[PDB]
């Protein structure tokens, strides 16, 4: 799982 | 930016 | 699964 | 954008 | 699947 | 712009 | 299936 | 534009 | 089934 | 324009 | 910035 | 797991 | 800055 | 287990 | 600064 | 265990 | 400034 | 064990 | 082979 | 509605 | 092969 | 709505 | 293979 | 909704 | 496999 | 909601 | 292999 | 959430 | 191999 | 909450 | 190997 | 809460 | 090995 | 609190 | 080896 | 309160 929020 | 991968 | 939303 | 690959 | 919307 | 394949 | 608006 | 092929 | 309308 | 081929 | 991997 | 909150 | 591994 | 705050 | 290893 | 508050 | 190891 | 406070 | 477009 | 069986 | 999109 | 089986 | 978008 | 079986 | 999205 | 079973 | 995002 | 069983 | 994080 | 089990 | 951070 | 069993 | 902080 | 058990 | 700081 | 067993 690899998640990002900018 | 939201991203997601699994 | 592989999601972005911008 | 809104993009989506499973 | 594969599905983009902009 | 709204595309889909499955 | 394969399917595009614009 | 609105296009389907199946 | 190939469709297209403009 | 409107096509259809099946 | 939030980003998670596991 | 990895986690990064900016 | 709030950073996590384990 | 490793962590840190800024 | 807060920062913990174990 | 290894620790440190700045 | 505190810190410990065990 | 090996604390210091300053 | 059977094919349907509405 | 487009359907298509082989 | 067994197709539908509506 | 879009489905496929083979 | 069986697949599904909603 | 985006679902895979194989 | 076995993969859902929502 | 993103899953997946191998 | 089972991993979920929620 | 996010999870993983190997 | 068994992991959570939430 | 991280947590890890191997 | 069993570990957890609250 | 930071615990490790090996 | 067993430890544990709080 | 703080503690090791080899 | 059995250690404890509170 | 700092104690040692060995």
């Amino acid at each position: 799982i690899a998640t990002l929020y900018v």
